[PDB]
């Protein structure tokens, strides 16, 4: 039976089912007020598939120069061409390989540059604006969207969407390591998965990601939807409330200094962007410091919102899109104030 929506992280998360639905709002704006994320599934169905895939993109844009980070030990690998990473996404025998002769597990950096996604791909500006979910918070010019309408004592949000293209996370030594490290914004965000590259050549790699999601401390509800196939998983996310980001700083802080890094009592390892809480540090998180957090397995066309000041990190389980629009909801507008 269709239903309007259902919980999963046993009760804490709120799951639509139906993007498109009109009374989707009611049942938002409760858990939304309370500083929760909320996950919408389905997205996919509402886009042009054909609009989203590797090759597609490898076609269109191969010849432009980009950046691209080595996830495993943070390395820039400088000024190459944007095919280079297209054509490896998938196929693993045409990865770009380390000194040690593995293919590297690569994140394409800021790409589209900058505000330039709608300039570049005015096609795929139009098929994603037009379907994101619960669109008075998240278009422009919504109702419930105050980024066109603050003055400058409110930090606002550049202009998106903003493209998050990386392959997945392969090794038992790779638990550890982040696609993107723990930090926080201060506008709110959806961040929609558009599409999920499975590999081959080394496809057979379907059991370190149950390993994963499962060490993840992944609830029941997803691991069944996990563990009867249907939908495909991309990315693990670990979401932490915004009034809880002052005690992981205390938690990063002892740890850096165990660790023999020589920082000012003061510095903020959240917005340092420089730690992945791994099996480990969530555990001594919630023993030492009493703090929980919500453990989200984003699949195929999941919108995951994320609260403004809320601290998280993503670790992708295969070859990931992820698009992302900002917007300042009035829920959530102290956490861009410039005072007090
Ligand atoms: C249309 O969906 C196809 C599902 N592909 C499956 C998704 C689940 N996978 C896992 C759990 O690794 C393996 C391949
Ligand atoms: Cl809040
Ligand atoms: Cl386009
Ligand atoms: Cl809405
Ligand atoms: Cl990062
Ligand atoms: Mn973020």
């Amino acid at each position: 039976s269709m239903t309007s929506h259902s919980w999963l992280c046993d009760g804490r998360l709120l799951c639509l089912h139906d993007p498109s639905n009109k009374n989707n709002w009611k049942i938002f704006r409760e858990c939304w007020k309370q500083g929760q994320p909320v996950l919408v599934s389905g997205v996919h169905k509402k886009l042009k598939s054909e609009l989203w895939k590797p090759e597609a993109f490898s076609q269109e844009f191969g010849d432009q120069d980009v950046d691209l980070v080595n996830c495993r030990n943070c390395a820039i690998i400088s000024d190459v061409k944007v095919r280079d990473f297209w054509d490896g996404f998938e196929i693993i025998c045409k990865r770009l390989r380390s000194e040690d002769g593995q293919p590297m597990v690569l994140k394409l950096k800021d790409w589209p540059p900058g505000e330039d996604f709608r300039d570049m791909m005015p096609t795929r500006f139009e098929d994603l604006m037009e379907n994101l979910p619960l669109p008075e918070y998240t278009k422009r010019d919504g109702r419930l969207n105050l980024a066109s309408r603050l003055p400058s004592y409110f930090v606002r949000p550049d202009l998106g969407p903003k493209m998050y293209n990386a392959y997945g996370l392969i090794t038992a030594e790779d638990r550890r390591v982040g696609t993107t490290n723990l930090h926080l914004d201060v506008s709110d965000a959806v961040n929609v998965m558009v599409y999920v590259g499975i590999p081959i050549g080394e496809g057979a790699h379907d059991e370190e990601v149950l390993k994963t999601i499962d060490e993840g401390d992944a609830d029941e509800v997803t691991k069944e939807r996990i563990h009867d196939h249907k939908e495909k998983p991309g990315a693990l996310w670990h979401i932490y409330a915004a009034k809880d980001a002052e005690k992981i700083r205390e938690l990063l802080r002892k740890v850096g200094e165990e660790q023999g890094q020589e920082n000012p009592p003061d510095h903020d390892p959240i917005h340092d962007q420089s730690w992945y809480l791994d099996q480990t540090l969530r555990k001594r998180l919630y023993e030492e410091y009493g703090v929980q957090g919500w453990a989200i397995v984003q699949f195929l066309g999941d919108a995951v919102f994320i609260p403004a000041g809320a601290p998280h990190q993503v670790h992708n389980l295969y070859s990931c899109i992820k698009v992302a629009e900002d917007f300042v909801s009035p829920e959530h507008v102290k956490h861009c104030f410039r005072l007090t």
